[PDB]
């Protein structure tokens, strides 16, 4: 279902954001980060994907 | 409140801290900046008031 998809997404969002608010108060190096953050943008492209797929 | 604002200072360097945390990722860029300069806004809102409560303690010593 797509709107199960959409809120997915978010989450992916939520991460990010998060994952900002992390390292700003000095919980990870930035060699980390950048791989993490490659990690979500993948899934995120997964996700978009979906929505793209069903045009339908 | 009985000398035990200092903490307050405590408080200044934590955000001063992210502050140049945030700088790192500038400078490696490759993050939307537009995301970062939310960020830096925050901070920047965040010390200025800190800063005037630093200030007005300090003016009321005498």
């Amino acid at each position: 279902e797509l709107d199960s998809l959409n809120e997915k997404l978010k989450i992916e969002h939520a991460k990010k954001k998060r994952l900002f608010d992390l390292y700003i108060n000095g919980s990870y190096e930035v060699s980390e980060l950048d791989s993490m953050m490659n990690d979500i943008d993948a899934q995120i492209n997964y996700y978009e994907a979906q929505i793209e797929a069903n045009e339908e």
